[PDB]
C-alpha cells in the first residue's frame, strides 16, 4: 500500500514512556520479524487526521480518547474486533470511551480522574462527604488554617460536585450523544452547584482561588486539602507535606462524578497492517510485562488491564485514581465539548461570584452552549467555503465585511445557510449590517428570532 505493508509505526505523545514501548515492539520483533517504530511528533493530533486523510500516517495513534471520536466520524479508524473473552480483561467502563456511533474504534490503555489530596498531619482521616466539610473548615479556622482549597476558576474540577446528584454533559443514548441534551439544567446540577456557592457564602472557600494558588496553599501547609490528579503529586514539596490521595467526598450519598480521560490506542483504517496491529496491541502491549515496561519508562497511572491495575494498586495513590474514575463520566468524544466547556465555565464563575442565581445560572448555560454550537458551525462554513477552510484567525467577532467575505451577493447565500441550520424565516429587514458585522451577531439574531415566533 501506500503505507508500509509488514511494518508497524506508532506515535504516541513525548510525555509518555515511548523508550519502554519500543522495548515492546523489539519483542514483537523477535518473535514475528515485524519491525516497530515508535515515533513522537509533535502536534501529532493536529498531524494524525491531515496525513491519514490522504492515506498516509502511523498504523498506530495512541492519545486520549476524546479526540477520537472527531477522527472515526471522518472514517479515519478502523472498526476493531476484539472478542468478548479480551473485553472482560479491562475494566469496562473503559470500553465506553472508544465507542463511535455502535462501533469500537480503539483499545484503552491508561484511566485518568481528579482525586481528594489530603495533608495527612493536619488530617489523619479526611472526610468521607461534602457536607461534614463546613464543620472540619471551623475547627482547622481556630489554628489558622482551612480545609480544602482547589480550583474553582475551571469547570473540570468542579464538575464531580455539580454532576453527584444528576449533572451530565451531553445525553448517551442508542450509542450516540444528543448535542440537543445538554444535562446543566436539572435539580441535581443545580444541587451539586448549590453547595459550591454555599461553601463560599459561608466563607469556607474563596470564588478567586485557581490551580496555582491552591497548589501553593497545600504546599505550605495552610490547607487541609486540595483536589487535583495524577499530573500534580510531582510537584507536592513531600519535604514540607506528606500527603495521601484518596475518594473525592461523596455528595448527597451520592459518588462525585469527576471526568474521565482514557489513553487509547486508534488503528489506521488506511493501514494494511490491521491484523499486525492487533495482535500487537491485544497480545503484546496489554499484557502486564507489556504494561510493565512502558510504565518503568514513564508511569502510566491506573490502568485498564484489570491484572496489571491489580499490582500498581498497591500504590493507593492510583487506586485512588482508579477508584475514582470508575464512579466518574467519561468524557465525551465529540467536537461539540468545547461549547459545553465554554457554557459551564461561564455558569460557575457567575454562580459563584454572585453574578447570577444558580437557577438562572444553568438555565442560561443550555442555550450558550447552542448558540457557542451554532457559532462554530458558522465559522467553518464561511472558513471553507470563503477561506480554503483554514480559521486564519477567524473568531465569532472578526469583522467579516473588512475581511471582503460579505460580498454583495454572497450575503444571500449566507443568509440561506443560517436559514437552514436555525430553521427561522429571515426577512429582507433583518438583512443589515449590524446583523451580520460578525459571526456573534448572525447568531444573535437567530436567536432573537426564534423568540419572536416562538410565542
Ligand atoms: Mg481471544
Amino acid at each position: 500500500g501506500k503505507i508500509e505493508e509488514g511494518k508497524l509505526v506508532i506515535w504516541i505523545n513525548g510525555d509518555k514512556g515511548y523508550n519502554g514501548l519500543a522495548e515492546v515492539g523489539k519483542k514483537f520483533e523477535k518473535d514475528t520479524g515485524i519491525k516497530v517504530t515508535v515515533e513522537h511528533p509533535d502536534k501529532l493530533e493536529e498531524k494524525f487526521p491531515q496525513v491519514a486523510a490522504t492515506g498516509d500516517g502511523p498504523d498506530i495513534i495512541f492519545w486520549a480518547h476524546d479526540r477520537f471520536g472527531g477522527y472515526a466520524q471522518s472514517g479515519l479508524l478502523a472498526e476493531i474486533t476484539p472478542d468478548k473473552a479480551f473485553q472482560d480483561k479491562l475494566y469496562p467502563f473503559t470500553w465506553d470511551a472508544v465507542r463511535y456511533n455502535g462501533k469500537l474504534i480503539a483499545y484503552p490503555i491508561a484511566v485518568e480522574a481528579l482525586s481528594l489530596i489530603y495533608n495527612k498531619d493536619l488530617l489523619p482521616n479526611p472526610p468521607k462527604t461534602w457536607e461534614e466539610i463546613p464543620a472540619l473548615d471551623k475547627e482547622l479556622k481556630a489554628k489558622g488554617k482551612s480545609a480544602l482549597m482547589f480550583n474553582l476558576q475551571e469547570p473540570y474540577f468542579t464538575w464531580p460536585l455539580i454532576a453527584a446528584d444528576g449533572g451530565y454533559a451531553f445525553k448517551y443514548e442508542n450509542g450516540k450523544y444528543d448535542i440537543k441534551d445538554v444535562g446543566v439544567d436539572n435539580a441535581g446540577a443545580k444541587a451539586g452547584l448549590t453547595f459550591l456557592v454555599d461553601l463560599i457564602k459561608n466563607k469556607h472557600m474563596n470564588a478567586d482561588t485557581d490551580y496555582s494558588i491552591a497548589e501553593a496553599a497545600f504546599n505550605k501547609g495552610e490547607t487541609a486539602m486540595t483536589i487535583n490528579g495524577p499530573w500534580a503529586w510531582s510537584n507536592i514539596d513531600t519535604s514540607k507535606v506528606n500527603y495521601g490521595v484518596t475518594v473525592l467526598p461523596t455528595f448527597k450519598g451520592q459518588p462525585s462524578k469527576p471526568f474521565v480521560g482514557v489513553l487509547s490506542a486508534g488503528i489506521n483504517a488506511a493501514s494494511p497492517n490491521k491484523e499486525l496491529a492487533k495482535e500487537f496491541l491485544e497480545n503484546y502491549l496489554l499484557t502486564d510485562e507489556g504494561l510493565e515496561a512502558v510504565n518503568k519508562d514513564k508511569p502510566l497511572g491506573a490502568v485498564a488491564l484489570k491484572s496489571y491495575e491489580e499490582e500498581l494498586a498497591k500504590d493507593p495513590r492510583i487506586a485512588a485514581t482508579m477508584e475514582n474514575a470508575q464512579k466518574g463520566e467519561i468524557m465525551p468524544n465529540i467536537p461539540q465539548m468545547s461549547a459545553f466547556w465554554y457554557a459551564v465555565r461561564t455558569a460557575v464563575i457567575n454562580a459563584a461570584s454572585g453574578r447570577q442565581t444558580v437557577d438562572e445560572a444553568l438555565k442560561d448555560a443550555q442555550t450558550n452552549a447552542a448558540a457557542h454550537m451554532l457559532e462554530s458551525k458558522l465559522i467553518q462554513h464561511i472558513a471553507t467555503q470563503y477561506l480554503d477552510g483554514d480559521h486564519d484567525g477567524l473568531n465569532a467577532q472578526t469583522p467579516l465585511f473588512e475581511l471582503n467575505v460579505v460580498d454583495s451577493a454572497s450575503i444571500f447565500d449566507l443568509v440561506d445557510f443560517l436559514r437552514q441550520e436555525s430553521h427561522v424565516a429571515i426577512g429582507m429587514h433583518e438583512i443589515h449590517p449590524a446583523n451580520f458585522a460578525s459571526v456573534q451577531a448572525m447568531v444573535a439574531l437567530v436567536q432573537r428570532l426564534q423568540a419572536q415566533v416562538a410565542a
